């Protein structure tokens, strides 16, 4: 079914596709007469271990730049915007609702790798289920592969190239150029017709010793590392075809190929899934294509674009594949933990909404458009200072969303007790325990400043000048409060957004 | 699921009020075959095959239900009860408060538009589609409405399942031995100590049990009578024939043992976290169990003739220790009654910066909209009641605040209302944040306002009682001014004449 | 509970099940027709006997026979090989691991009713232990048992329920008409798409239906034939009355399906733990499926005929890829038979320090425990071998090891052995740690020995055949081989001045003693 997608895009897109065996030599040998292969074994190294940091990416960002230097082959910086001509009303219709999808698999696919899913003290079942997503996609108590400040720093780190895999096969396996092109060319040849399996490949390695490199996932891997992918991808390059990994976008070109894709959509009956893994064919295209307008988007250098591919094509409550992302989201929270929970607006109208496990350091920070215009004027002048405006650009449906997946039988710390509960109990989850801790209102903001000094970036929805019956006071804020009132019960004064900031706006 | 296992444990609990009623509920079966008039019972069922039912249909259907009555042992009897601190204890009383308060929500919003109606004329594609999910959930001039009744009071309690009912007409109207209606029955009751049966049950026990193809399967608990073959009172009567198994459904109560069974209840609600819906439509087993309790303190809840029975369980069950949630919903819902297209009076009574009654009236349908407000400013007040209005203050105390806000939020958009003096209406309409109503002032003469002022009151006294005082003109006593009774009379003078007519909102929302 | 593993079994197992209710009929009108009823009251009489002889084994298997005869529902004999395909090689692990569960769990069950338990002279504690066996087991000088039977193997596969046995059974010794039967199985069988019925239940039912009162509802599923009328027979023949439901008792296996079946059982044993008991009894719906469905590759392994299938379930599926608790538990319960107090020869052939044959016997009951044991020393062996037992080394492959120290470590405490060479069987038994055993030393001449050596091998021959070799005395002249359990048994002899014509019984099961 898949590869049968594979072949009748390879036929639609014939047209947008190319040899470019030359250049991705020619690239290969610039990467073998500049490149350090001891920095690639470094990064190589690094892509073994199973916890990895800040100063692990940075090796290899700093390589991927390397590489980005060297090569010709290169994507280039282009936002799209998409709009009714080529592409007929129906057509942005159709494109819009696959984005939403692919976001959703692909986020469910990759977020885990840094966020982390609690895997500590759960039922059977629980630990079950968190086990197999966690398979499904490559992967105290917190499993996570990246530890990292900026988590938008992985983004288009990990395609696989062409030119790299040629060079490294060339270099770490120590044969000849010659040699290796000669074994991906083969390996390209059965992939005409099939997508080779172990024992095509265990077949080509007897008279291919070069082969034997490849172990036989797209998943959790980089383009240093040697996956029958990136050998398969490197291989189509070097056939005289129309093979999709040769294919070129340009704006000029862009709604031509999405049009040529949505009719084989349409006829082939392709879809974006909703299970986490490995792309299936339409949801690779789309991805790797809307990413750029400007380069070669199965085989170019993407180390140097930032974004993703939802955010540089744009087509001019909660979906259902927004409440997929959520659900995996919060499989972060420790049930078990010290959470602290404060709303801001009354709890039959709340406008902002924050959940705080300081122990990880987690927290869960949206927002909700006002029904009552009148209290919310009152609510901003003397406690919170949030702009009615500000809140319209916020995702509508996280306050049921959020509430309905807190895990069963939680404890819930606050300040205090009473509109927290009416809250949840509005929700219908009486099962949650709450523990109010009964602070004086000088206790509890001993910390202010100290919260906002460190915290400020965490929320820029507080605009308002906010008073007190008068002078000027330091607007409420759902989360910060959290902060400093778990401060203040510590004596004392990291953190990691459960939800990503995509879905607390729109 | 859910559902089954909240049973279950009520069973479990509750075992000690369940009773061996098999010999009583197949007695009087019997005493039905023997007595009743079994064309009658066919006459109810084709009544209620029509989408429209009036006065003549709802007397056939209360006569048939007191002559059911008449022959029957099992009978719940008139019996109020007022719940105080005791067995239960004060946080108990809080938590029954507040669920009956949920409950009578849920149960006007499935059971009131019966009668009351829902508009469904001229309307956005949006808006039919919202209110036909409605329509579908609770089993239902572009008003949709099943029940065409004059008295709607007289609906209640008119439509609950009894075993005997079902058994005795399974038997003469299936023409089949009551034996093989009890035995195929009791099947099904033991499939029932397992599982709430299904289609599929049914069908096979149908195969056995060609008695049991009289059941339909894809037929609700909604807008059906103790005469129709549901698998709902199938199962009830089954449940009566185990003499066994814990079954709720022989539970009897009595002003004794009523504060034992709903301490019982409590302790299963916190133990499973059992709630009161606010989804219209069919009743849970919590909701299910509490509304039958509730209703007498002395009787069979699920089982017994309930028919002669007045009042709703929130009357006649008390706790003695602006608009709830709930109330806001049932408000929402009520207003769904009306036509956003039709001519619509309004009119008040106090300063538009401080009403103490409002009301609104759409003379094509003769629904109306009528409610009272607490005054801010008593002196202004005192002066209005001896020039206007005639309302003592005193009587504002029992009526429901909160309502201004509420229905004038709840006005359909872009509304066109008719005024005598729409300055008024104005100021108040714009100061609840609703300026998007567009008015049309009438401007009659003082003298031809009232032409039909004693025309009105005539026809239409019953509709308010509030107004008490002597109102004097600067002096000669004249009548008082009602804010409903201007609404009808000034639309009379209009029109050049002068229907019954139908409140929009509900009389239990209106006082307090 | 046993219940829900029933349930998730149907639901997993639908596309194997299907409607058979005709076919059942068909059956039963079959057995109305042609079967001797005054027949099955016979053999019910035999049943409800405490002790039961072959001349009552032959009155079951002839009537078994007579059914079969008569009815189309019957499974035929299939031997599976379980093969990495369908089944992964972890899934073959695991059948492998709990079919040995079922062997053991199964024999504790039946095989005392046979083997039979001692229950003479013991202490209070013992006593007390052993009823509490024979109580869950269903069985309520010095030996219990049920079944007094040349051939206990005869036994096998004569005692399953059967539906169209039943409806015929109910019908015709109820003296109600088919359909009177059939109806009122149908409704129990609707309970069964719910619960399990229980009494109550059953009570409510028989109120409508008087044809069940027939049912006792206390009796178990053991120690029983399909002509009782239990409450689990009664079920599964309301099972297979019924359109649809997924009724496991419906379920045909062929060779096409069997392992996709096994497959599916395995996804609910994980799923919800089920497991095979460590402990014999009744049988859970787990520990029944994999038993019956291993059985035969080619039947109806809930409802067919299966009298006339040979072997048990462990024996007819295998699978193709010391003693474990499971084997040390069958091992102590069938010591069980032996009496403590009874004179008991042992005898071994190898030397003390490397035994490879081993026999202990009970002259007066008859009871013998033979096994053997491969050699450490091959040199040794070899001039063993030709001057003593002429056992082939390579025929010791197929005996199970660590019998040696089980069954020794198994002997009842202060137990009097008397033996030819007290020294040898003194070394051993010290070796394997028990100095607590008393041994009377006989002293026979060579001659008198083996005075009854032609009259013991021409009764007892077919008791040992790992006597292969051609054994030799230096005058060199040919011999017969030395054979611990006839050296037991012709030493005895001697003694007593002559050899009985009996019956001997065997205390291990051949299972425990091969591999
Ligand atoms: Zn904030
Ligand atoms: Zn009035
Ligand atoms: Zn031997």
């Amino acid at each position: 079914k898949s590869f049968l997608w594979t072949q009748s895009l390879r036929r639609e897109l014939s047209g947008y596709c190319s040899n470019i065996k030359l250049q991705v030599v020619k690239d290969a040998q610039a990467l073998l007469h500049g490149l350090d292969f001891s920095e690639v074994s470094n990064v190589q190294r690094l892509m073994r271990k199973e916890r990895r940091d800040d100063n692990d990416l940075k090796r290899l960002r700093d390589l991927n730049q390397a590489v980005n230097n060297l090569v010709e082959l290169k994507s280039t910086q282009q936002k799209s915007i998409l709009r009714v001509g080529t592409l007929t009303s129906d057509d942005l219709l159709i494109l819009a609702a696959d984005l939403e999808k692919l976001k959703s698999k692909v986020i469910r696919t990759e977020r885990p790798l840094s966020a982390g899913v609690y895997m500590g003290n759960l039922s059977s079942q629980q630990l079950d289920q968190r086990r197999a997503l966690l398979n499904m996609i490559g992967m105290d108590g917190v499993v996570r592969v990246w530890d990292v400040k900026n988590a938008e720093l992985l983004n288009n780190q990990f395609g696989t190239m062409p030119s790299l895999t040629l060079a490294c096969l060339t270099k770490q396996g120590q044969v000849d150029l010659n040699d290796a092109v000669q074994a991906l060319t083969d390996l390209g040849l059965i992939y005409t017709a099939k997508y080779p399996n172990t024992s095509d490949l265990d077949r080509l390695t007897q008279s291919h010793p070069i082969l034997n490199m490849i172990d036989t996932s797209s998943l959790n891997i980089s383009g240093y590392n040697f996956s029958l992918g990136a050998a398969v991808k490197a291989g189509a390059c070097m056939l005289d075809g129309n093979m999709l990994e040769t294919i070129k976008v340009s704006p000029q070109t862009m709604d031509g190929i999405l049009k040529s894709i949505l009719k084989v959509k349409k006829a082939l009956g392709m879809f974006i899934s909703d299970t986490p893994g490995e792309r299936n064919p339409y949801e690779n295209i789309l991805y790797k294509i809307c990413l750029s307008g400007d380069g070669w988007p199965y085989i170019a250098s993407r180390t140097s674009i930032t974004g993703r591919a939802w955010e540089n094509t744009v087509v001019d409550g909660l979906t259902y594949s927004q409440l997929m992302t959520l659900k995996d989201a919060m499989l972060q929270l420790d049930p078990n933990a010290k959470t602290w929970m404060d709303i801001e607006g009354r709890p039959e109208d709340p406008v902002e909404i924050a959940l705080y496990q300081p122990s990880s350091g987690c927290y869960i920070h949206f927002f909700r458009e006002p029904t009552d215009l009148k209290q919310f004027k009152q609510d901003a002048k003397y406690s919170h200072g949030i702009d009615v405006t500000d809140l319209f650009a916020t995702q509508p449906g996280l306050t049921s969303a959020v509430i309905d997946a807190l895990p069963r039988n939680m404890v819930i710390t606050c300040q205090g007790s009473d509109d927290i509960r009416k809250l949840l109990e509005s929700q219908g989850r009486k099962d949650i325990k709450l523990i109010d801790i009964a602070l004086s209102k000088t206790d509890s903001r001993k910390y202010e400043n100290a919260v906002w000094d460190q915290y400020k970036d965490l929320c820029h929805m507080h605009t308002g000048v906010v008073v007190e019956k008068k002078e000027e006071i330091t607007p409420h804020c759902a989360l910060m409060d959290c902060i400093m009132f778990d401060a203040a019960v510590s004596g004392g004064l990291v953190l990691r957004a459960v939800l990503p900031r995509d879905m607390v706006f729109r």
